[PDB]
């Protein structure tokens, strides 16, 4: 089997790159992401829109309530090995994502050491300013009110109802920022999606800066995959 590994920092265009290869080849893409396995934060966690898949398939390693905690990395790694192992008859698969703890498991795992052909692509963080520009547009996309999917702020207000979701979302990019932003301005979290004209802009810029923080960590902690 051919495994087309696309990894790299947040807001690097990885997902679209993967969808395009998947349109051409017909192969599924397995999301190398733990946080995307909670569909209740589909939007904030980066899941492509159903419209954006262009009819390609995108495979998550689990589907789990947020309050069950984010999928741990060794469990996600067991799962990934299984989604690849039972498709072993197929020409190729696309593995795309930015999970730091999960890429590190793949790099320690003997499973990948043997038995596959590979095309490996590592996307890198650009200049920070260009990064923040892409980040801010991404966040505004995740903030847009559509008919077909809850916004980030809507996902957050829904879950804030459940006290056990609170600690968990405080450890997730975007959400952590949005929560801190609410307390900073004395806003109920319920209120974030009604927020004045130019406070929308502060919050977007604040999240983008949390995304770049994360992308810096990804660049530090990522494995160096051989290619
Ligand atoms: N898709 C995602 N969306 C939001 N935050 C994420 C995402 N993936 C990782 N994180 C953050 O980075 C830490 C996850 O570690 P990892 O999966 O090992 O990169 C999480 O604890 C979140 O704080
Ligand atoms: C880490 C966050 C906020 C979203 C996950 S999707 P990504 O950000 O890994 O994706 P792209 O490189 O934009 O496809």
């Amino acid at each position: 089997m051919l495994l087309h590994l696309i990894y790299g920092p947040t807001c690097s265009g990885k997902t679209d790159m993967a969808i395009q290869i998947a349109q051409e080849t017909g192969w599924p893409v397995v999301a190398l992401d733990r946080v995307q396995c909670c569909p209740q934060i589909a939007t904030g966690s980066g899941r492509p829109l159903e419209s954006e898949l262009q009819s390609t398939r995108r495979i998550y390693l689990d589907s789990r309530p947020l309050t069950e905690g984010i999928l741990d990395a060794e469990s996600a790694h067991r799962r990934l090995i299984f989604e690849v192992d039972w498709r072993k008859s197929e020409e190729g698969l696309i593995l795309e994502g930015g999970s730091i703890s999960l890429l590190n498991c793949m790099a320690k795992s003997p499973f990948w050491r043997s038995g596959f052909q590979w095309h490996v692509k590592r996307l890198r963080l650009g200049d920070s300013d260009a990064f923040l520009t892409r980040a801010k547009q991404r966040v505004a996309e995740m903030f847009a009110i559509r008919e077909d999917r809850p916004s980030l702020l809507e996902e957050l207000a829904e879950l804030w109802n459940y006290p056990a979701a609170r600690p968990i979302l405080e450890d997730i990019d975007g959400y952590r920022c949005a929560i801190r932003f609410a307390r900073k301005h004395d806003l109920a979290i319920s209120q974030l999606p009604n927020i004045d004209a130019g406070r929308h802009v502060e919050l977007i810029e604040a999240i983008a800066n949390e995304y770049l923080e994360h992308a810096l960590s990804q660049e530090r902690d990522f494995p160096q995959w051989p290619e």
